[PDB]
């Protein structure tokens, strides 16, 4: 080996190499031998393309000017459906540009439209699409942005499951597309029966999110239309989701009644649902992106099923036998994207030391094959840091769980008596978590000799719904408490040095960093990816998905004024502690740059050191490889100026005054 100073390591990880392996693997389809998937291609203006593949060839079949990315509740999710036809497949699309939804027929490179114009540029979109029971449409959730009467000013949203006919009538007729469900403000997953005799959906409202409070409802079909609807399963302070037929006449729910999403049989009159296998594990997740779903149909009945605790693992149930059995993998974690045709389950999976990667598995044989991962330079295993999970103690002797990545080299360690520099991640939504799934821009900074780790926080989802809870209200509290407890943990045990310490995040997390910043001075450095830094400013300008979400991480808006402001960094700025980098997409519709920009002019009117780099054609969340590139590249120099190294291969930036 050798020995440098931890930080000035040199590592073969470089920033474009993060920014060339950020594929975004998303919503694989399988029917018989044909497989499709959703690749985002970064070093092509991060544009989203569909992918077929077929006995080993793998086609793309959105050529450059198309973008397959729906833009419902912003973050969208699956934006294209196979559809069968004579002799081919067709599929249909959300165009990201128009939102329009498109299709294209196999023998035809155009695609065209099937949705009108929209009176304001992207004011219909579409999103979790189905194919009817007879064909000859596509039942999706449609969301509408209506137009200020007479560049048309937005003044609301209209959501409905609609019906869209497949041959074009609808490119220019409005009156063509058909509202089947309407009445609530936000809808997801609609599952027609077998028969086609019923319908079925989630709904919810305004002051809840999904994971707060849903409804399954399902409804008979008469005439074309909806009739008799009931809820089979879910409430306001329960979330059940996934509606998914088992024949007609019942269906499989996934419901928190019992404080963890667990299945739940569910008929269509008798108030009694069946809870199968009953766990104190998750069989979900949080619902932030339409068209996936956690469990799966085989051709002879058996599910296949998403399941843990932390990480999700693939597994098996028999109703026959009432056991879940998990098929033996090489993959601990899965994403609740699954799909699956006969004896054949496909999704993506990942691990600690595998990446992200499209998956093919056989419930019969157990056969595992890997048909796409989102990265081929498959790094030396020596540089790839191992996680460890630890149990942080929080303050009232309740569980923090986080995951800490060492400083990995094989070719360098540190001097006598030092101790490496620790950066703290916060997971972005406050609804989420971390998993232990590769991830280079860890690995990036780990190989050079920089530690860190990645604090599921309090609210963070996976743990069960307590824990999920234990953030309402407490927004700027209790994550600020979880993040500094890890970070004071790993200086209290050796680990970490003391006086080198930083925190990063993104969209809440840059929230949480700013938080932090603004109330204690454990943090030397800090980053901040597009965060909060006004809280009523974001409520009133923010899209709507998440315009009332403040209502529950602080409370009730017309009464809660006085904490919005208290809590808010922006009118703190002097209180922070530490330099800090801001970096901000300026076409973001989730956290306006306002932000970020006011934040910014605060940390100066204050003779704060800051730096703030916009980026031009980016939206929430990094999607272009030059953007990754000057980000990363910025944060390592950042880091080396504020704590104390000299970090091969970038050169500091500057900070104002």
């Amino acid at each position: 080996r050798a020995t440098l100073p931890y930080g000035s390591w040199p590592s073969p990880i470089s920033a474009a190499d993060v920014a060339r392996a950020r594929l975004r693997l998303s919503f694989p389809t399988v029917a018989g031998d044909d497989v499709w998937w959703q690749e985002t291609r970064p070093e092509e203006d991060g544009r989203t393309t569909v992918i077929h593949l077929r006995g080993g060839h793998r086609t793309e079949l959105l050529q450059a000017p198309w973008d397959a990315r729906t833009r419902v509740h912003e973050y969208g999710g699956r934006s294209y459906l196979p559809i069968r036809t004579a002799e081919g497949w067709s599929v249909v699309f959300s165009n990201y540009d128009d939102q329009r939804l498109h299709r294209l027929d196999e023998g035809d490179p155009k695609p065209y439209p099937l949705t009108p114009l929209p009176a304001v540029p992207a004011g219909l979109r579409y999103a979790d699409y189905v194919l009817s029971p007879d064909g000859t449409e596509v039942w999706c959730v449609c969301e509408g942005h209506i137009a200020a009467p007479p560049e048309p000013a937005v003044t609301g949203i209209r959501r409905a499951i609609v019906a869209i006919p497949l041959d074009g009538r609808a490119a220019e007729d409005a009156g063509a597309i058909r509202e089947l469900v309407a009445g609530a403000q936000f809808y997801a997953s609609p599952a027609p029966s077998p028969g086609g005799g019923h319908l079925a959906w989630v709904q919810w409202n305004h002051p809840r999110m999904p994971w707060d409070g849903t409804e399954v409802r399902v409804a008979a079909v008469e005439d074309g239309r909806t009739v008799a609807p009931r809820t089979v399963k879910g409430g306001l302070k329960e979330s059940a989701l996934a509606p998914l037929w088992r024949d007609e006449e019942s269906l499989y729910v996934i419901s928190d009644w019992p404080g963890w999403w667990n299945i739940y049989q569910v008929g269509l009159h008798g108030e009694s649902p069946q809870a199968l296998y009953p766990a104190e594990e998750e069989f979900a997740g949080p619902l932030w992106q339409l068209g996936g779903m956690p469990y799966a149909l085989l051709g002879d009945g058996r599910l296949a099923v998403l399941h843990g605790e932390g990480d999700l693992r693939l597994g098996v149930y028999d109703p026959e036998t009432l056991d879940l059995v998990d098929l033996e993998v090489p993959y601990e974690h899965w994403a609740t994207q699954l799909s699956a045709d006969g004896t054949t389950v496909v999704g993506i999976g990942g691990g600690p030391d595998l990446p992200a990667s499209v998956v093919r598995v056989d419930t019969t044989t157990g056969r595992v094959e890997g048909l796409r991962r989102e990265l081929a330079e498959l790094p030396n295993v020596a540089y790839l840091s191992r996680p460890r999970a630890e149990r942080l103690d929080g303050p009232f002797g309740r569980p923090v769980h986080a995951y800490v990545f060492p400083p990995t080299n094989p070719e360098a360690a540190a001097p006598e008596g030092e101790l490496p520099p620790y950066v703290v991640f916060v997971h972005g939504g406050p609804t989420g978590r971390v998993s232990t799934v590769l991830d280079l821009e860890r690995v990036y900074f780990t190989s050079r000799g920089i530690g860190v780790i990645d604090v599921n926080y309090g609210g963070s989802t996976g743990y069960g719904r307590a824990y999920r809870e234990r953030l309402r209200r407490q927004w700027g509290v209790v994550d600020v408490e979880d993040a500094i407890a890890a970070a004071q943990a790993l200086v209290d045990g050796g680990i970490a040095d003391p006086a080198r310490l930083a925190i990063r995040g993104g969209s809440a997390g840059g929230w949480t960093t700013l938080a932090a910043i603004t109330q204690t001075d454990v943090f030397k450095a800090a980053t901040s990816y597009f965060g909060i830094s006004d809280l009523q400013s974001f409520a009133e300008a923010t899209h709507d998905f998440e315009s009332q979400y403040l209502f529950g991480l602080i409370g009730p808006l017309p009464g809660f004024e006085r904490a919005y402001e208290e809590r808010s960094p922006l009118r703190h700025a002097d209180r922070t502690a530490c330099p800090v980098l801001l970096l901000q997409g300026l076409n973001d519709p989730v956290v306006p740059p306002d932000q970020s920009e006011r934040f910014a002019l605060a940390l100066a009117d204050k003779k704060m050191p800051y730096a703030y780099l916009t980026f031009e054609g980016e939206s929430h969340g990094f999607r272009k490889a030059g953007t990754v590139v000057r980000s990363l590249e910025a944060e390592l120099a950042f880091y080396g100026q504020t704590l104390g190294f000299e970090p091969r291969g970038v050169e500091p930036i500057n900070l104002t005054v």
